[PDB]
């Protein structure tokens, strides 16, 4: 082969730098980054009107927590929207997240788009004009981007043309937010949908990454200025066999060592539909995984920060410090996870909302 | 595998059917699709100025030649201004267009965009709102498509990167119009730039195309609906050996012969900056080559069909008519060219001229 | 890409020669390249002992069957034991095999090995030492060689790997080949093993050629000295769907003209456990079908040429002229069914039953 | 996909030991497997003539060296006639190497061939049989085997063909190696040839270990039971450029981290035409190199270790007791080496016994 860099040593450094402030031992990252349908579906799970100044309101709650959070946050992805909105001192929410010591980010792509010919498989668009619009959000403040791809587990899923595809599509991703000195978050999202097994999930991770880091190299990818968001090794949703959080934990290191060179800077996992509690608990034991795990493995929640704070606030506004704290509750717990000194592990006889599936009913 | 159904019955014989009319013997088409700032370009050089009646008038002046063309133009690709423009009778394009009996194509691409740590490669973008535009521009009267992308031959050129890249773009805006009912003619447009012989066009050629070929299969996309727009085999602008129009039919036939496989409805080929007559030489001596070829082979040609045209036109309403019947001459001239029944009143056809690289200054 | 001749000339138009000699109107192939194993099944079915008497004698047998076979005999796909013996007037099998106007093969392969990590699939093995070989075979009077694969459609298969691998190892095999001056048939066999449908096996079959030509182009092999030995693509042995032959034909025909260049000679088709009837009736119907054929379809037949000839000598010399005829009766069959010539024959004691039950009625 | 286990989890333990045995802190791999081609050169050097008897003496002295080589070597690569010899007390010398608690390696590729179409570029053959081989392998005695694939640096090399082609052929090895309980060694040799600097060394071993490591994946490679034979990162023997083994050893780990999965159990860096001094010196730069390193990191040198045993011995019995201590310090020197514990007595000497091998009189 040849070469022609398409980065220099300067560029290097700058993404290494952000890339490594962001997953810094004891932080981890704040998804924030719901549209402004995903956001309505919550608020109206409250009882809260989905409403402009509402949004603005409970990022603010958020982003707004008290000095406790900072050591805990290292990155926080936000909206389009949010990146552009202010907060109630004036101050522009990029700025007020800064001040704190979190890294700005913004989720970049234009949704997931059906692959014709599979079944009921998908790809995400959003390449145009990406250069130009990374070249604007470096400008206001934001240093990393998000990508999401989706992956589905069946008889015949995921397909090799979907495998491929949403892997080349996540390289060129990558490779113009490199270019853009914006460090990009890899996120193949594989989906927990369906009754397989732990080993099925394990495998199609396996083979999914393998696929993804390949592209990568093809597409001439600063590893090192990049970020792992996957979906931890988990069995289906309706599996009626039960795991330890001991075993989850082996799978997804497994995993992710036959996979992902030591040249990534970290993986920030996916709560994927996890109970707050849950995420925690399975968070440390990855990290209390006694396998060498070289990359930092922290989190990327949504949903699993947010939870009880949304509910919390429930739209009243005297609720505020109620609800940012049960925030900054789940922000120190989860600091301790992914450094494996959060000492909730040991814990099942009240901790799985999902015997169900184990009972009689399920046979 | 396993098959998934990608189109219905009906879904691909209408895709045929559009198809196999664009190309029926004696036909070509007429690739009007300037974008604003390449139309310019013309206007400027024959001296009007870049308005936008200017431009609807220019394009009326070609879509209004008597109906002498209709058995000549198959097809005829607009840009989106175009499109939505009518004629003085009040008339909507796309309608003129087929009450002579054309099919309306559509451009959809949005550019070329650069690859990073390539020697200049790109790639092509487009993608995003691609499904819905198709389904807007097939209301609107367009029933086939056309994106281009680029490659380039140079002493690293082209890449494996941008060979699959470009392939796989392709094959997903071919999936994307034939979903919607609109025929995408594949464009892998190899340049003609270097000094580089005819034997490394030829073979370039054929690793282009395979990969291509390789990459609609992947892709599931229905061969009989779409058509291949490549250039000629010829030898790079700079080179120093002189060929024969046989040799260059020759050779551009093998290479089709090699990759295209037989259910590909037909071949429109590009102009590659060749002269009016230089097109129509070439194109006959590909359907006079020996060699069975199961497609069709025609033109797709935009300079090479309103070179003099425009030129004759001066911008001056007056120049009208004389303006006109240059275009219809080289109508009539490549649509006996793609049957092979066409002669330059010369002796052994029109000979070749000033090459300062086929000279002492070459050297 | 960058160019690298593999072969001169000279010793391309040597393998297009051979080639296109091969499949000249009329002719196809005699797979009489039974290995020891193979051949003792047969011979043990009729009681016939399995000594390399017994089999120079079958051989001898076939191999100068009347004058009448000449214009149906392409070629012959010998057994390397075979390609060493002798007939009774002291001649080299070989040269019998050239006088006869025809040209001689050797089977190459050294038989298919298991696939690790998949539901039962192989690759074929036969590579090492195999460009000696065959500049040896070359020396010794071979000008064609043959390479199985076998691939099988089943919930799962054929997989992503062996439809890869299988593709790769052919591929190879071609190249070597080709470098000493001996055309490689092609041979990308699915069983027609299982339940699955017509539809079924269409898609499969365009899916793994798709595959092998992407290849076959990958290595630099010259498709025109190639000859490409598939299955027709039939619904599985097990299926319960009856389909008529034109549909057989129209799907075979359908999938070579989506995945085989037009600059491959010719396509020697093998009969698949179809009766001897089976398979000139469904050539015939291939060579009958309404759509473009650049490529000559014929027959590259064992069991479909020979079946009732080995009832006819029963292992006993008596009746050399009784088997010799029949041979005769199928060669001439064929000769005109890849022709489109074939009248399809009437009830002769068959259409119930064939010859080889395992034997007739024996207590 | 779907999976279809190609180990248990017991062979898979086994599997794990083994490679886990090998590369244990402080030891390494001896390769000793030169062919009776090879060796025979080795031998003429010191005046030796090469008949069964001197090199069956030759290997019973290195590995009758005393006692406290054993904490140094892990294993020892064997070539298929040493395998059934034995020292002088009537014991095999299998037997001998795991006395001193040595793993028995044997070399099982049958040598590279040209592929054709390249800048006379190779492939490796040797599948054939592979399995029977492994199966009396182990019997005997191996636990791992060898296969060299060879890679060169140049204008257009390696081409997309060859890193393809030997990425494949690697990966069926290890397939057929697991299967029989044999930790394969994947060893895709870089040449040093050729005047190439160290950033185009390092460029060329990423993109060749990516495809390396995808291939181990679509084949469904156990990469705990296996190991990583390796160059290190050097620019040409060529090359006027001066590198120090700083600069060396960051290439080399950077490389290695950006593409070996953290499964992999460890790499053994070869010779490379270094001289013994280099080696040990350049694998200590490599183990002192501060970059995270989660594979360990050891040498599988020959001629590494070899040489100046070689010379002592000159082919006099009395130099028996000289030769052995010429390897004993080696192997000592690079047991540090390999730990990051090694320092020089001042210089080295490598110019002073050789002159360097590329290039003087290659052959």
């Amino acid at each position: 082969p040849h070469s022609h860099p398409a980065l220099t040593p300067e560029q290097k450094k700058e993404l290494s730098d952000i890339a490594h402030r962001i997953v810094a031992p004891g932080k981890g990252i704040l998804a924030a980054d719901e549209s402004t349908g995903s956001i309505a579906k919550r608020l109206q799970s409250i009882g809260t009107e989905n409403t402009e100044e509402n949004r603005r309101f409970y990022r603010q709650l958020l982003l707004t927590a008290d000095d406790r959070v900072n050591p805990c946050i290292g990155g926080v992805i936000l909206f389009h929207e949010t990146l552009y909105q202010k907060a109630d001192d004036g101050r522009p929410f990029p700025q007020v997240i800064k001040s704190k010591g979190g890294v700005v980010g913004i989720k970049v792509d234009k949704g997931v788009v059906p692959l014709a010919g599979t079944n009921g498989e998908t790809t995400t668009q959003g390449l145009d004009g990406l250069s130009e619009r990374c070249a604007q959000y470096k400008k206001d403040g934001a240093d990393f981007a998000k990508w999401r791809c989706v992956l589905k587990i069946g008889e015949h899923t995921p397909s090799a043309l979907a495998i491929m595809e949403n892997a080349n599509v996540l390289a060129r991703y990558a490779s113009i937010c490199q270019q853009n000195g914006i460090v990009p978050i890899v996120q193949p999202e594989i989906l927990p949908d369906g009754d397989h097994d732990l080993k099925r999930c394990q495998y199609v991770t396996e083979k999914v990454l393998a696929a993804v880091y390949k592209a990568l190299s093809d597409h001439h990818i600063y590893l090192e200025g990049t970020l792992l968001k996957p979906n931890m090794v988990t069995p289906g949703h309706a599996c009626t066999q039960k795991y330890s959080h001991e075993e989850i934990a082996m799978a997804t290191v497994t995993a992710l060592r036959r996979t992902v060179p030591p040249a990534v800077t970290g993986v920030t996992f996916l709560s994927g539909g996890q109970s707050e509690e849950e995420a925690s608990i399975n968070l440390n034991a990855i990290n209390k995984c006694p396998l060498l795990k070289p990359w930092a493995l922290t989190f990327s929640y949504g949903r699993a920060l947010q939870a009880s704070a949304l509910k919390a606030w429930g739209g009243k506004k005297e609720n505020l410090k109620a609800a940012q704290e049960e925030y900054v509750k789940r922000a120190l717990a989860n600091s301790l996870a992914c450094q494996g000194k959060y000492t909730p592990s040991g814990q099942a006889g009240a901790a799985a909302s999902e015997s169900l599936f184990i009972s009689n009913h399920a046979y």
